[PDB]
């Protein structure tokens, strides 16, 4: 059910703790439409401990996307590197997602790319949020999160 | 000097005014460090008739590079425009190269080898990523752009 799928790919990369609680709550809040001030949330997010800049960006992005009403700290994190090759393949991924309509198609083709590219793709979409349907944008964030979580593992 | 080089290329893509003169007057004004608040200017630029949106956005870009008060949806909409794939591809590539340029004439000569839609696309990237390129190089870009746009007009 849409919310529950981004709610569990996003919540995934967030390190276990109390922060995990508040974020979930703000997630299902805005997903309902309860408390929709984006700058209220952005302010809270920017100040948060534990969360890497990237994680903050993915979260910013999602929030920006789920609200009905742009921050540098988000933008900087997704773009990071600005590695010419991640970028080149961000642009290639992006063009494919323009033709996409569903969360699942977007998600599937996104996982055929690198973590660097997906971060980059998001940094392109952040400033072009309308350029892709909402399901497809989420499918990007979820794919991004998923691979972040296919690295985080032991031995 | 660069500030007047930029000027002539900008006025190049604006029809005879004399809103044109209101514009030439405002570019000169900021370039001499006059009393200039970016918002008031952008607001005044947004509103303007006659000026096609792309023109507003090149202007806006140019002001952003030259006025203090430290984004604008209409400037961004003008430059990114369509948010079109084969233009972004060429613009991203141009973008990384512009990071490496240090001069005005270096940027200008590179950029003029790419197409105008890509050049507008790249100004979009740089407007979004404001400090990633140097002002001299950014100026080499807008002039590159204005030269392509204007030598298409005939």
């Amino acid at each position: 059910s849409l919310l529950t799928e981004v709610e569990t790919y996003v919540l995934s990369i967030v390190p276990s703790g109390p922060l995990k609680a508040e974020i979930a709550q703000r997630l299902e809040d805005v997903f309902a439409g309860k408390n929709t001030d984006l700058e209220v949330l952005m302010e809270w997010l920017k100040t948060r401990p534990i969360l890497s800049p990237l994680t903050k960006g993915i979260l910013g992005f999602v929030f920006t996307l789920t609200v009905p009403s742009r921050r540098r700290f988000v933008q900087n994190a997704l773009n990071g590197n600005e590695d010419p090759n991640n970028m080149d393949k961000a642009v290639k991924l992006y063009s494919k997602l323009k033709s996409e309509i569903t969360f699942h198609g977007a998600k599937e083709i996104a996982l055929s790319y690198s973590a660097g590219a997906l971060a980059s793709c998001m940094g392109l979409i952040y400033n072009r949020m309308g350029a892709v349907t909402t399901e497809v944008a989420f499918g990007l964030v979820c794919a991004t999160c998923e691979q972040i979580a296919d690295s985080q593992h032991r031995s």
